[PDB]
Order: C-alpha cells, then sequence, then structure tokens
C-alpha cells in the first residue's frame, strides 16, 4: 500500500565522461556519414556512434560522439560523407587521454 519515505541508499558521485568530435555537412539527399578509424572502418556501436544534433536543410551539424574514451582512442579519424551525386572526405586528429604513466 501507502507508506512513509525511506532513503535506503545514497552514495559518493559516479561520472561520465563524453567526447564529441565536431562537423557540419551538406548534401541533397541527406548524406551518409560513414568513419574511419586510422584508416580502418570505424563501425558504430554503443559507445561511439554520429548524432546529428542542428539540422537546417541542407546543413547537418553533429558529432561522433565518444562514451569514456580511453588513449586507445586516440587517433586519426576520417570522415566521408556520401552522396547520390558525390562524396566528400576529411579527417581529424584526436586526443582523449594522455597515455599512462611510466616509472
Amino acid at each position: 500500500v501507502h507508506f512513509a519515505p525511506t532513503i535506503t541508499f545514497l552514495e559518493s558521485p559516479t561520472s561520465d565522461h563524453h567526447w564529441c568530435i565536431p562537423f557540419t555537412v551538406k548534401g541533397n539527399p541527406k548524406p551518409a556519414l560513414q568513419w574511419f578509424y586510422n584508416g580502418a572502418i570505424l563501425n558504430e556501436s554503443k559507445y561511439i556512434c554520429t548524432k546529428i544534433h542542428v539540422t537546417n536543410h541542407t546543413e547537418y551539424h553533429g558529432c561522433l560522439q565518444l562514451d569514456n574514451p580511453t588513449h586507445m582512442n586516440n587517433g586519426d579519424y576520417t570522415l566521408i560523407a556520401k552522396n547520390e551525386y558525390g562524396k566528400d572526405e576529411k579527417q581529424i586528429s584526436a586526443h582523449f587521454m594522455g597515455w599512462p604513466g611510466i616509472d
């Protein structure tokens, strides 16, 4: 039934770090976006994916989003925007986390 409130758990804060590789693409029809990482196709997943946040008509503003990436995701990312008419390429250097320290 009904009953007074009990706070049965309250703990210290946990965190999450989200990174976004920003871009803008133009095409008509909307261009198919494919990413590559160090020359190899980057298969999108639950930890890394393209999100289009702001839409105009032909102008698409988004990010390749990475959730809690490590120094292992540091590298060169190439975006290829494809269309029925043609395709464009652009690549960018991304650093997310410095390599772990030595001794």
